[PDB]
């Protein structure tokens, strides 16, 4: 699907398959495909600007390959605010060492999910690969849609 995503920098340490790069998928143009991702990969959305996040949508997959999907991977944000901000004792749980909140996961290889309003606005968005996959690595759809 085509959506317009915040203008962002957009990387992944992968080792992408024959010009299906992260950038293309971002802009709607073509699919991602990553070669067997391994724990502490990541793909790194890093906006411009602070964004407002009401909600996010990963699909991972395609209908050509409905198996190469993403696997034990997290949703983690980067909150503009580092300090003023009242969270509460489960958010702060959600905390990682780099200061991004692991807002959600993916299972049976989609992501969707709600950004917490006390975390918005957004720098950064992050799929972390935690564990090692045996299959490739389909991105057909990223959305990620401004609440204001």
């Amino acid at each position: 699907k085509i959506h317009v995503n915040p203008p962002a920098e957009v990387s992944t340490s992968l080792k992408v398959y024959q010009g299906h790069t992260l950038e293309k998928t971002y802009m709607g143009e073509d699919f991602f495909w990553a070669i067997t991702p391994i724990a502490g990969d990541y793909i790194l959305f890093k906006f411009d600007k602070p964004v407002n996040v009401e909600s996010y949508l990963f699909h991972s997959g395609n209908q050509e390959h409905p198996g190469d999907i993403l696997l034990n991977t997290t949703v983690e944000v980067l909150p503009f605010k580092s300090e003023g901000l009242e969270i509460s004792k489960e958010t702060k749980d959600k905390r990682l060492e780099d200061g991004y909140f692991r807002i959600g996961k993916f299972e049976n290889g989609v992501a969707e999910g709600m950004v917490d309003p006390s975390l918005n606005p957004i720098s950064a968005f992050r799929l972390s690969v935690i564990q090692n996959s045996a299959v490739w690595a389909i991105l057909n759809e990223i959305h990620i849609k401004k609440a204001t």
